[PDB]
């Protein structure tokens, strides 16, 4: 079940993403954003535990400088980190739960954030597209485009 009580940042991946998206960070901690891969690449529970911490720090934050840190460390953990983890980020729950819903209407956020999500979601699909298990990203992508939304590139 979904039905999960063990706070997002209290795992070991957990630590290190909260720091890394604190809204007191003037910038990227770099760091603690490679620290964060190595933890999912190395570890048998770092992705699946790096994809709570990620969306407890963006799901309902109106801060918005927390939500591009926490956008920064996903962009970078995709970058950075392999299929194992793919897997995971690629799927419609995650996508549509923390990257949609952060960019729909209800949640208005502001123009670099609307931008880093539609970046997301697009590179994502584009780099996934010729992989059989990473569709979830891929069907919200050409579905969004259907809908109507423009993307840049």
């Amino acid at each position: 079940s979904d039905f999960l009580l063990g706070n997002p940042f209290s795992s070991p991946v957990g630590q290190r993403i909260e720091k890394a998206t604190d809204g007191s960070l003037q910038s990227e901690d770099w760091a603690l954003n490679m620290e964060i891969c190595d933890i999912i690449n190395e570890t048998e529970e770092g992705p699946k535990d790096a994809l709570r911490a990620v969306k407890k720090r963006i799901v309902g934050n109106k801060n918005f400088h927390e939500v591009m840190l926490a956008l920064t460390v996903l962009e970078t953990c995709v970058k950075n980190c392999g299929h194992r983890f793919h897997v995971l980020v690629a799927s419609q729950d995650f996508v549509e739960s923390v990257l949609v819903r952060t960019i729909l209407p209800k949640n208005n956020p502001p123009t670099i954030v609307h931008d880093k999500v539609l970046n997301l979601i697009q590179s994502w699909a584009d780099a996934f597209r010729s992989s059989p298990d990473l569709t979830g990203v891929v069907t919200i992508y050409e579905d969004l485009r259907r809908k109507g939304l423009e993307f840049p590139m």
